[PDB]
């Protein structure tokens, strides 16, 4: 089952988590880890954020103390493995063999076919190169477009507009954080990315550009020293495809980590996988993911009495002054407001009913409410509805109870 | 790898198929399979066209000829799997053992809701009992009502017009066949249907019934003697779902039939699987899939040096008059029609394209030319676009050529 040796593809943050619960749980065997990036193991969330204002890599590497006993094997890529012979094969000419391989190589940013052929600096936000080569383009009152509408690219708005630069933003639907977000949500970061001098520019998708310029399908045009293209990722699943494992767009595996090929697991950006709330496949895209499916994958390979994975989705964002919170589904049948919601010192929370029933929750600028929302969500609380507005109610004494 | 004894659980295509091959390839272990259903196995095609009209189910029976030696467990419900002590418990109180475990069990009808307090009769077509009620009450001069753009149902609309039975028909989108139909063949066959008198409402969905009527969204009435839902199936995954398998509406599996528990595969309605036209996912509703998914599973498990499952998807509907062939994908970036669309004496080919190479194709009333089309399919064939329009040309040398 748990079978030595163990062999990891991909260095990042469900590998990571991944391998120290392993030893933590007290497998023993030898772990090897192979990862493509010539970095100490580091966390991605920094990147648009802290990181991105003061560029100290040194405040954003990933603790693999909990992991002794670990080969690291930086700067090095896995090309394929041969799932019969129990083997991968490596960029630098050796073979590793395995008894257990986990593929956790996460997702890569998709690109934009209209700006393939550009002649300006386009850019993409994953890596810690990546954010090193836009931090140097960073420079005050010059201008940056983002494309898409998802939270990296607003956290990289924020950044840059306190760091001087003049940002627009074009996103092909008609509202921001399209995937789960609540309207009600997506609805008020746009007016607080507005009121900040953030350019939006709403259903519109780029068609090209020419000379530092670039086109829109409405026929129009926006100059810029920069555009950052963020309009999603794909899973970097081409191993496991080539190997013969189920796959699209992401490797599916089951609550125990499985793969459809035996000894074969995967964990993190890189898995569609079934989100308990909606009951659907899903590839979840989040730091609490990768996380926790990395340490519940390990846990029940060592100890098979162990559940799979079960925990709910959550992610946060930080947008300036927006401290951003959301757990489970965007929407169900209902929508509670807790609070007011205005620009003028945020701060509020969303619920998410399905009849009756907790299915999400939203905070902004609270984190003390949303650990007992989390823990209301996780046992689909039906509270009262009444309670769960009147700003009286106490939340932690709800959720105790 | 292939490990006896082998047990299958359904008894219908997908199952047969697979058996004679296992027998057929060589393998000579114990074979068990569990089918609830007490009938002898029986194709399901048959009971929307010829069965449907003259009532023989003799004429319908599966050939288990090739598939000697196989102990089949008739009217008898598989009610769990153990994956770890590789046993099935059986709702006659039996359990079997298992070295291979294949899941076979199909797809079931999908319920209408606002149906479900009906005092009326209100049916589904999936079996064979189903389609004996349904065929006990096609009274000549009654009112039926499909509810349903799918093929079935429209197999059943021509069943029924031609027994002297008065037909409406309510689909919720624009246009019949709205799944892996191209537009121009969905648009005729409307056509088709209202001049042999069936009465059509398209976007309209049912909101209920009463008294014998049923309601519409458009604030409506329909009377009717009976009607029969076909808004689609569900996989019948729930054993692998309470297995801890991998399962969205669908078992997902590879190309090999593999599920993401080792020892346990799956064929046939139940999968959720790669079309590799798409390159996306997909649950295949066909016969053809099911008995060539069956097939490829059964050869490579017996041979492991055998490919993988690697045909392309295709079906037939007859529908009165009209017999279609349907391959590949439903569009691309190009139709190009063979011949004339008109219902006088119907006869037509259409041909979809992708950047010049063929990616489906439609046959009506045409047998000649679809074999040598899903040829040219099949290696992606980029042929003159004239040539193919052309009524001169031979597609059949060209399908050799
Ligand atoms: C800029 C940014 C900000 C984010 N902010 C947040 C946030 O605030 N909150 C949040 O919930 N989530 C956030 N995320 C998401 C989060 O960081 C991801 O969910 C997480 O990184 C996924 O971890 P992972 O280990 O599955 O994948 P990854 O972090 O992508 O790690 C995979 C590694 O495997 C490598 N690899 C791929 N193929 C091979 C190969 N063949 N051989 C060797 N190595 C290979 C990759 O290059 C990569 O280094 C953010 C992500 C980014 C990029
Ligand atoms: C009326 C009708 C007309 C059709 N016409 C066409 C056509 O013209 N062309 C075409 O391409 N396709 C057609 N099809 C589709 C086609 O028949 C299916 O694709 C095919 O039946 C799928 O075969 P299967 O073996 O995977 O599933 P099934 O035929 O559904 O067999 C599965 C069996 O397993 C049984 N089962 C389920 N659960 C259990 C359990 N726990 N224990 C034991 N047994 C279980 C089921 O009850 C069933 O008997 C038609 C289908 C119908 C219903």
């Amino acid at each position: 089952a748990l079978k030595a040796p163990v062999v990891v593809l991909g260095a990042g943050l469900a590998s990571v988590s991944f391998v120290a619960e392993l030893r933590q749980a007290g497998y023993q065997g030898l772990i090897t880890v192979v990862g493509d990036e010539a970095e100490r193991p580091y966390d991605r969330p920094p990147l648009s954020k802290d990181f991105m204002a003061h560029g100290d890599a040194e405040k954003i590497r990933l603790d693999c103390k909990r992991a002794p006993e670990v080969e690291w094997l930086l700067g090095v890529t896995a090309q394929s493995f041969d799932p019969q012979a129990h083997t991968v094969a490596l960029s630098d000419g050796r073979t590793l063999p395995y008894g257990t391989l986990v593929l956790a190589t996460g997702a890569a940013p998709r690109a934009l076919p209209t700006l393939q052929g550009a002649t300006m600096p386009v850019h993409t936000l994953r890596t810690l190169e990546d954010a090193r080569r836009i931090q140097a383009g960073l420079r005050p009152q010059s201008r940056l477009l983002i494309v898409g509408g998802g939270v990296i690219g607003l956290e990289l708005a924020a950044t840059a507009r306190t760091a001087g630069v003049h940002v627009s933003l074009v996103a092909r639907g008609p509202r921001l954080m399209s995937r789960a977000a609540p309207a009600t949500l997506a609805d008020f970061v746009a007016r607080y990315h507005a009121a900040q001098g953030v350019d939006l520019r709403f259903e519109r998708s780029v068609t090209g550009s020419v000379d530092g310029v670039v086109l829109l399908d409405d026929g129009t045009r926006i100059a810029a020293d920069m555009v950052v293209v963020g309009i999603g990722v794909l899973a970097n699943d081409a191993l496991a495809r080539a190997a013969g494992l189920a796959c699209d767009d992401g490797i599916f595996v089951d609550a125990y980590g499985r793969t459809t090929c035996p000894d074969v697991y995967a964990l993190g950006d890189v898995t569609r996988q079934r989100n308990p709330l909606s009951g659907r496949f899903e590839r979840i895209e989040t730091w609490s993911n990768a996380q926790n499916q990395g340490i519940a994958v390990a846990r029940h390979l060592v100890d098979p009495t162990a559940p799979g994975y079960a925990e709910l989705p959550w992610y946060w964002s930080d947008q300036g002054a927006l401290r951003i919170q959301v757990a489970g589904l965007a929407s169900g049948d209902e929508e509670i407001v807790r609070g007011e919601v205005s620009l003028d010192a945020p701060k509020f929370t969303l619920i998410e009913l399905q009849k009756g029933r907790i299915v999400g929750a939203t905070c902004v600028n609270n984190a003390r409410d949303f650990a007992p929302l989390r823990r209301l969500l996780a046992v689909g609380a039906k509270p009262d509805r009444a309670a769960l507005a009147d700003p009286a109610t106490d939340l932690r004494k709800l959720a105790a109870a």
